[PDB]
């Protein structure tokens, strides 16, 4: 009886929020004067009842005000400040050559990533396969590398949009997480907070991603876009391809090699390239870089093509405390897996289907990924040589590389990967890596 | 790799294209291996020479089996698969009655939006003003519904006839769309890969119908019938009148509210009811449910009088999740707007005509409908008590009643209303709600 469990009460019957009542809220669940419990009853008047565009807004700007607002206008920077988002999938590497490819266009990237959740491999983890490389600067360390390279890549400190940890964890457990207003809210609360003037948000579809549905996954983009312009942040948000993986690869040292092989030209992937140039496309407009998709791609592809995009990703890494020379000489730094050897399929068909939430499982179980905060990352593991949807498949034509710890752990990742590839005996449709553009 | 420059050119050329030549250009449209250009090239090509049947039959057929087309021959039922479509129009709520009153009647009606944008809205967005309901249930849960329940409106539009994408998005920048058989292909593929043995089109007539004079709606009608029966479904179309607001209600929560209702008998707009049953009728007789009119209407009479449709309509409810208790008692469920009030004309005398695409914007103005692709819906708004063509009008005689979010969109709403909506001293004369049945 400390105070308005009104609140709950008002949304259960339908009734709209306003601004201070969600502040309010959202500030309760930051300094822990509203319970878990109470917590748990809002998201569910929020899942049956939908909240409104100044609702929508008001929870992500409150969410975002509850920690620190990071403030740029400090240093006279004479570039935008731009980041990308991505729901998750397996080998979505982009934003290891997407920052450094803005960074060498004039936009400053801020990249404030995560770790790894569930199926989907994380950023950070990608990163810290690479020896000494810090993800944790102080506030002066990071404005100093923006400010010099004009891209990092860090982790989260406990006072970056903190409603959202009580939040999101009570969701988590009460069946909560799958709303639309509640997902948007905690997906831009954090980028917000970084202080843009743009962003692009990745909106995964298919079957390794967040939502089940093409609709549901537009769904969320719509709303995304929705809310952040709303909060005065230009942006824009793609539906890409997750029916199997976006990079040759997945993994850790594996994706981080691919990045490299990528931004000198040693090898793009064309799905990986189409997806990773389009979401760059997007920061390009919307940070005024550029007017429109044809200057934006010349000024980016040039970057790929006069070695600046690697230049800039060898410096960041440097600045970071990561080897100096490490675009040069990578292969001496990433760690090597014990066990490399393809894995073949039983059938003579072509890739029909692939399972991509159970392949990312897979990399998780060899080690790619944390279940419990104290095991630690095996940095090595993975799949590498991707075979890819539409693909012949015979004898010698493996499904992939498999990157283990022993052959106990080798086989294990065998048979996920074999019952996770279907295929038929007829070509499948083709999908597009991009299926749409979505604006304010 | 495989250019078409041959079809085009045999099509250029005046002659008839194979269904094999046919389906190979859709299938190259749908995986991109076609360019832009040669799809422009086809359809123009088209435009000129235009299709003969067996033509507009493949073409149709193609686009149709261009991505999933449902099949439901397991299940065993006893009954056809059915289903309306429409070229839309402000308070054409008929979907929401249609559905349950043919399902009471022995049909399975498998309803698969698209998602409304421009002057009318969507189907799918009113059903989402019900809290709960689900637009997207999964495939499995789908066929479940339409066993269980015999009808269900769901969204998962995106893999059914792809192909449509990339030919209307390059027919819409070459002045390729203003073309029959091209028109019919696209109306038609996305219904018919519902796997439907029985389909009635709805063809708005009138200042707010999709084709401008009544010989181009019947026109179109007649091709429509022409292509899906010769696509082996049981189709007949209706011209029926779009002068005005069909519903006596324009929104998303106060159309669902119409049609529970009406479905319950506690109001039955005439015009509307007229319409609803033309359609059920149709469906009733090509469904092979009916053995002609009088029967076919004394049968959903019938569910209408003892509450069957009513209930059939809350079976699917909550089937999608909604409330199971909606019927009873959905005053409770649906959201209300904030300020609720009659608007007055300026001056007296009969209304003489109404502007339907300016009230749909109207609606739209309020919150009621997308703007733009990324706007959020507020549910609670709208028109309800529509003043109707041939009304008498003054000062305790209100145009409608304004369902807004605040003061400020109330007057804006009431002033577009009210330049809507044309008086006159004298009376005009009164015209059909339902038109020609089309069978050819």
């Amino acid at each position: 009886m400390f105070l308005a469990q009104e609140i709950i009460r008002k949304k259960r019957d339908g009734h709209a929020l306003s601004d201070e009542e969600i502040r309010f809220f959202i500030n309760g669940i930051r300094d822990n004067t509203i319970s878990e419990g109470q917590i748990a009853a809002l998201a569910m008047t929020i899942f049956f009842h939908d909240m409104t565009m100044p609702e929508r807004v008001s929870l992500t700007m409150a969410m975002r005000d509850s920690g620190t607002v990071l403030d740029w206008k400090s240093l006279n920077l004479n570039g935008p400040i731009v980041d990308k988002h991505s729901t998750g999938g397996v080998g979505d590497v982009t934003s290891l050559m997407l920052g450094p490819m803005v960074a060498a266009c004039g936009g400053y990237v801020p990249m404030i990533s995560g770790r790894g959740l569930g199926h989907t491999g994380g950023t950070l983890d990608k990163l810290e396969a690479i020896p000494g490389f810090d993800i944790f600067p102080d506030d002066n360390r990071f404005r100093e590398i923006i400010q010099d390279v004009g891209v990092a890549i860090i982790g989260q400190t406990s006072s970056l949009a903190p409603a959202d940890k009580r939040f999101y964890a009570t969701r988590d457990i009460t069946a909560t997480v799958d709303s639309i207003p509640l997902i948007t809210g905690s997906i831009l609360a954090k980028k917000l907070a970084e202080g843009l003037d743009a962003l692009v948000m990745d909106v995964k579809v298919g079957s390794g991603a967040f939502m089940p549905t093409y609709e549901l996954s537009e769904a969320l983009a719509e709303a995304i876009v929705g809310v952040a312009n709303g909060a005065g942040v230009r942006t824009t948000a793609l539906l890409t391809d997750m029916n199997q993986v976006l990079a040759s690869s997945a993994g850790n040292a594996v994706e981080v090699r691919e990045a490299v092989q990528f931004l000198t030209g040693e090898y793009r992937n064309p799905r990986l390239f189409d997806v990773t140039m389009a979401l760059c496309v997007e920061m390009l407009i919307s940070g005024q870089l550029a007017k429109d998709d044809a200057e934006a791609r010349a000024k980016l592809q040039a970057v790929l093509d006069n070695g600046k995009a690697a230049e800039v990703f060898g410096r960041m890494v440097a600045a970071q405390k990561g080897p100096s020379d490490f675009v040069e000489n990578y292969d001496k730094y990433l760690p090597t897996a014990m066990l490399s050897k393809a894995v073949y399929a039983d059938t003579e068909g072509f890739i029909s289907a692939m399972d991509t939430r159970a392949l990312g499982m897979a990399v998780v179980s060899m080690g790619g990924g944390r279940r419990q905060a104290s095991d630690t990352i095996d940095y090595s593991v993975g799949f590498t040589d991707m075979a890819r949807l539409g693909d012949s498949i015979d004898g010698q034509r493996p499904l992939a590389v498999i990157h283990a710890k022993d052959e106990a752990s080798w086989q294990e990742a065998a048979k996920a990967v074999k019952a996770a590839i279907i295929l038929d005996d007829k070509a499948p449709a083709s999908t597009p890596s991009v299926y749409r553009r979505i604006t304010e």
